[PDB]
């Protein structure tokens, strides 16, 4: 493959995606970190139009990443840049090469992002009931195999899911979000045990990964989160 | 490939997406519409719990469609399937092999998906401003080459948008919808020329390739949606 100079930041999860595939890949990269509360005047226009992170440079000649070349394609959106790698390098692992296995890791990755991801940022950031969250998670969890990961081997699925698993338990376990405060440990125990003993342990799993824990600083997303979000219940 | 039987309705544009990428594959495979006003008791528990079309049943013993076999895989979600597809047929031109392009067409689906198709539906439905519909198709617009198709050949990412511009068409010029009556066949007109001529001529093409027209009942789908949607407006 040519080049890769992968834009990210540590707090965010779908930039997290993007590193998990170049790790589960051991692809050579150049990092550059975007502090997204004081962005880079040339990030917009000379990489992402969007100003968001992850995005990644790919190609062009060797040049520092604050200097880009306009001659190095830019990609974005974390659940393309997933599948690129995955296409850059086809003996990763990101992605099973049977049709029916791709299938049923792109449909994990549907259940994720259209019920468990917004049923998760309605409770953190507004206080929704988490009705809807119980229910996303039953199921994401019945789709998991009885052992393993989303469809066995450890895939993009699992990459698409694991950022937002973490920085949702990092979230409930120190109370952060708009819901009443003291329910959050609960519901990540109530998640994570009983009827939802499989999801706990599919998370324990997802945790455990190199490639995940390898590019998940608990400590810097803990203290990102804490201040971030400290005044959600108290801001007028 | 295995057999493929394709659950599908003719008014549905998720289903024609996947009805397009058969046809670009030159697949065989058996359809079966189904009743969205009165669905089959066997649908759901047997096909596809969320009871949507499109969905398909890959592989089995040969079965008629009304009653599946246990054996065949059941799949669902449109792009899930049209990339399905591209998978089992890879002289189809679905998905090209270049890792670049594959990820340039996902990304073009990702602008439909999250910008086009809501706003449409919010104008369509909701009575949203259009402002929004004009936004979303110039981000959209904004990623087409000079000419051809979205990545230049005919590609998963024509797939996607097709069945949604052909139904925002006949909804527009037969002011169908929630706008106020008289403002389809201007907003049509406003959305493929001038500042969106390029869209125009991308309509254009989409609707001339004998795999969407040959996938898409214009006398049909007009009173479809004439008798489901003519409550949108009040009678006063
Ligand atoms: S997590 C930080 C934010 N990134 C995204 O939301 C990426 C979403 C895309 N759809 C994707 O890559 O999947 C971010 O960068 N926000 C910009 C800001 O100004 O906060
Ligand atoms: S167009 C008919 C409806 N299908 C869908 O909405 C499919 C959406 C999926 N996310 C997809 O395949 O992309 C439909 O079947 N409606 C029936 C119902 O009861 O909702």
């Amino acid at each position: 493959p040519e080049r890769i100079t992968l834009y990210t930041a540590k707090i965010c999860p779908f930039a997290q995606r993007a590193e998990i595939a170049l790790a589960e890949a051991k692809a050579e990269f150049t990092p550059f970190q975007i502090d997204l509360s004081n962005k880079p005047e040339w990030y917009a226009p000379k990489v992402n139009p969007a100003s968001k992170v992850p995005a990644i440079a790919y190609g062009g000649p060797e040049v520092p990443p604050d200097q880009p070349s306009p001659e190095s394609v830019k990609l974005a959106e974390s659940l393309v840049l997933v599948e690129f790698v995955a296409d850059l390098f086809p003996n990763s692992g990101i992605l099973s090469s049977d049709p029916v296995t791709r299938a049923q890791t792109r449909f994990f990755i549907e259940g994720v992002s259209s019920k468990l991801i917004p049923a998760w940022y309605a409770y953190f950031l507004r206080g929704a009931s988490v009705d809807d969250l119980y229910t996303a998670a039953e199921y994401v969890q019945s789709l998991l195999p009885a052992e393993g990961f989303a469809v066995g081997k450890f895939s993009a699925a699992d990459i698409a899911i694991a950022p937002f698993l973490a920085r949702a338990r990092v979230s409930l376990v120190n109370e952060i979000g708009k819901y009443p405060e003291g329910d959050g440990k609960k519901v990540w125990a109530a998640l994570t045990s009983g009827k939802f003993a499989r999801l706990g342990k599919y998370a324990e799993d997802l945790f455990a990964r190199e490639s995940f824990s390898s590019t998940f600083d608990e400590d810097y997303v803990t203290k990102a989160f804490s201040a971030r979000f400290a005044d959600l219940r108290s801001k007028h």
